[PDB]
Order: structure tokens, then sequence, then C-alpha cells
């Protein structure tokens, strides 16, 4: 009964994990019914990354010029298409363990889970959240390209990323099903970097409430502030402004605790110009911003699938 | 590149995981084969709970008086014994979704992920530590008692803990698989409280690897240091003393980034003497020790 960054079941996503391999190139793909995705890079190798023309690459491609490996089963590719940056493999063999599903494009600051994979092995799991700068702070290894973010609601897995690349700094970029990047990013070798990030404010917020509801309360006040003040606080600290939006986001949660947003603000205020103390909360020595509104209901609620 | 406090995918755990109810209480089960595992107490209310006699409990308890489900199904129990503070009970089902797996009693500083379930059903998953003190700082609201941490190596669950209770201070409490409770703790409502919690100093060290290997390294220092010299201050933080085992451990760690071990602890000195200094470590603003060495290498390699 503390609180936990927790990961979905990745039960449901396992199950479409497999591997895709085009010459020496080997990375993860998307096993969904009788298609799997992939990043179309897949077909690149050191060279091709330089400036790549991906439809002429793929026009010298046969559908024998992919294998695909489903544990220890090959799956036989019999058509290809590209749809933005994925590459559409058909196989002969609709995955039996396909879930209900669908497909989002999630916004900055939202959360969700990755299954790391290497092979088509799910290696592990862990939340994280589309930073202000349309980057993840993720962890992954070479061969992980492919890998995938979702969230789940009930009966319905939503596949809202998939992994393409390492930008300089450490952090990563990738796509959403459709083939778009999240951010100005796109699957060449070239000098693009991630530009400054930001902290959640929504998720901080939403992190504070948590800490409330969880008992945890002693940096609550008296006062209230304006939006202004509290952007013209937030925005020395690095935060992103929060907007009447973001606000009424909060809606739930400050009905739970009956503190209004804006007597929230005020706290973080302090908590910002005045720092912790040696104090914590949650356990934190620091503020979180990975949690968004949605998973402290989720937490607090022990919502199930 | 980046580091993440991953748990290991759930999928083959999800599974086995059921639901066991007894008169008025519902609590979670691992269904492996044709046998049922729960936490004992699942036959205990209101009275009970405080000073029971789990012997005389169960005598009055026939096969008829469990019910289990997978999902909306029922499952015929047609059979119930304890093994310490554990119940199994024998259905007519073997289950098809049951993996490779062992059960094994691991040690405190080890890590392991926790599937946290209610009525059965998953609800989320984390990585942990199994505290020095023997407690695990989970979360876990009502009726996720039964809920099971375990690892994975290559096809097979190593399961190596069961959730029993919470204690005063808001902690957890469990067993192995085979009902013994890691840790001085018994299923009964008492006046038990947690032991000394201390820091898990090695590892902290395979962290500060895991730091220097993703780019982060502002902490280092040229002074180096003894082991004597280093547990003498570390102690002094509530930190676990360090030993030789525990360096030879680390040996990997530091062949990789040139680093030795006890210019780390140096390092280490430092972080335990100033203070972070308003900076992070990967990101964190407080040491953190949820990750093992094995842990590290097999992350950042």
């Amino acid at each position: 009964s503390g609180f936990r960054k927790m990961a979905f079941p990745s039960g449901k996503v396992e199950g479409c994990m497999v591997q895709v391999t085009c010459g020496t190139t080997t990375l993860n793909g998307l096993w969904l019914d009788d298609t799997v995705y992939c990043p179309r890079h897949v077909i690149c190798t050191a060279e091709d990354m330089l400036n790549p023309n991906y439809e002429d690459l793929l026009i010298r491609k046969s559908n024998h010029s992919f294998l695909v490996q489903a544990g220890n089963v090959q799956l036989r590719v019999i058509g290809h298409s590209m749809q933005n940056c994925l590459l559409r493999l058909k196989v002969d063999t609709s995955n039996p363990k396909t879930p209900k599903y669908k497909f989002v494009r999630i916004q900055p600051g939202q959360t969700f889970s990755v299954l790391a994979c290497y092979n088509g092995s799910p290696s592990g799991v862990y939340q994280c959240a589309m930073r202000p700068n349309h980057t993840i702070k993720g962890s992954f290894l070479n061969g992980s390209c492919g890998s995938v973010g979702f969230n789940i609601d009930y009966d319905c897995v939503s596949f809202c990323y998939m992994h393409h690349m390492e930008l300089p700094t450490g952090v990563h970029a990738g796509t959403d099903l459709e083939g778009k990047f999240y951010g100005p990013f796109v699957d060449r070798q070239t000098a693009q970097a991630a530009g400054t990030d930001t902290t959640i404010t929504l998720n901080v917020l939403a992190w504070l409430y948590a800490a409330v509801i969880n008992g945890d309360r002693w940096f609550l006040n008296r006062f209230t502030t304006t939006l202004n003040d509290f952007n013209l606080v937030a925005m020395k600290y690095n935060y992103e402004p929060l907007t009447q939006d973001h606000v009424d986001i909060l809606g739930p949660l400050s009905a739970q605790t009956g503190i209004a947003v804006l007597d929230m603000c005020a706290a973080l205020k302090e908590l910002l110009q005045n720092g912790m103390n040696g104090r914590t909360i949650l356990g934190a020595a620091a503020l979180e911003d990975e949690f968004t509104p949605f998973d402290v209901v989720r937490q607090c609620s022990g919502v199930t699938f």
C-alpha cells in the first residue's frame, strides 16, 4: 500500500512479439492477426542509414527477403508494403494470441509501458513518459528497435509506440503504430538532436495528489495562487506551463481530496522556491513527473485487467 | 543507453493467477499443474486473525470449503493440505499455461518482480528488492495477498515470494513458495514491527557503475580507499558493511568502466559525506539500491 511506478501486465503484448530479420539486420516485429509490423530500417545496413532511399531499397526486396520467427516457428511472409516509417509484413498465419487492441497516438506527458525485446524475445517491462520534447528517456540496447509501447483498458491493448532510434543524448525516438514519428525525428542518420526538455507539471501535480491520498500531506498550505503567478514561478524551474485544460484533467483528483488545483499549485510553488528541506514525499527525495492523473486513480482504485 | 527499473515480463505468471475464496475471505492463488497455492490465512475472519490456530481452523474445513476460480470458472478442489504458512489445494484440472518453474528462497538485497493481483486479476507489475530487514517496500492494497514475486531465467520462472501481510509502518511481509516467512514475522494480528532497514551497499555501487556506463560521472574523484575505511564511514550512515565477496562480485563492472571498485567506494564515501549537492545521478536525487550487479550488467550489456 505504498506507491510504485507500475507497468501494465505485459502478457497480452508478449504474445505478439516476433523476430524480423533481413540479411544481417535483426530486430523486433509486432504480430497482430496476419500482419507483422516493424521499423522499415530493417532493410538497412551501415551505409544505408546515411540518406536512405527506403522506396528504392524496398523494391530490391522479395517476400523471401524477410525471415519472421515466432518462438522457434518460422512465419511465411506472403506480402510486404510500407506504411510511412513502418514495414508491414503479411504472414500465412493469423496470430493465435492476438488480443483485443487498437492503435493510438498519445500526447506529450502521457505515460505507457514498454516491453523491451531482442531477437523477438521480451526481456523486460517498464513505465515511461513521452517527454514534452517528444522523446522517451528509455533503456534500449542494440536490436531493441521494434519494441513497443502500450496502455491497457479493460480488455483492450492500446498500442501507442514503436521504437526506432536512440538520439545522441541517449534519449529515444520512435513512432506510433501508423508509422508517423513522434516529434520532428526521421529514421535517417542525420544531425538531429533532442531539444530542451521540461518537467511535466500536470504529472507532478497528479503525483502530489497521490501523496495526499496516501496520507502524506505535510506540504499542503492555507493559500492559493493564480494560474499566472504559478506559471511565472514554474517556468523559472523549467516546468511546462499549466493550462486550464490541465486544470480540468486534475478534476477528479482535486474532488477526491477536496483540494482545489490552484490551492495545490500554491503547495508546489513553495516546494519549488523553498525546496524539500531533507523531507520526502511518498518516500521520494525529489518530485515525480511520470505519473499521469489517470495512472493515480488507476493505482489507487486497484484497477485490474 | 538509458536505465530503467525494469520488471520481468509478467506473462508467464498471469497464466497461473486464480481467485481463492473461503467463507467471506478472498485472496489470490498460484495455479501450477493440478495444485493451487495461497496464504493459509484465507481461512481466517475477524477473531481468528488476532492470535489464530491454523491447526484447529483447518481440521474444520473440507475441500468444499474453498471456492477457486480461473476467471468466471470454478475449479473443483479435490484436496487440501497445509504447508507452513501456505495452503495447498489439489484441483481436478491441470493448468495448461503452467510454465517451466521452480521455487527458490532468495536473500535480502536480491531483486524480483511482483505481479500485483486482485480477485485473481493482474493490476500491474514492478521490480523491487528484498530489504535487509526482510520486508519489501511494496504497493499492496487490501486483498493483494497471494500475489507473487518472481524472477525469470531463460524459459524458466523462479518464484521466490508470495505476499502475506502489511506491517504497521506500511511495509510488507511474506514467504517463499514453501510457506516459510522471510524474516521473523508471523501471520497473526500481533505487535510485530520491522527491524532496522539499511541501504544495500552492494546494489548502490552497482548503480553507480550504471551511472558511469551511461555517462553520468560527476561524482567520481582522484581518491581511493581501503575496505575498512569505507565501512567505517558507510556504517555511520546506516549502510550495510561491505565484504570481499561483495567487491569480487563488482569485478566485471569495474573492468567494464576502468574505475576500480575501491575508487568507486571512495566516490561513494564522498557522496555519503557531502550529499548530492542538488545534482542527480541517472536522473535520481537520492542513491538508488534496488539494482543488483547482475541486474546492471544485464541491462547495460
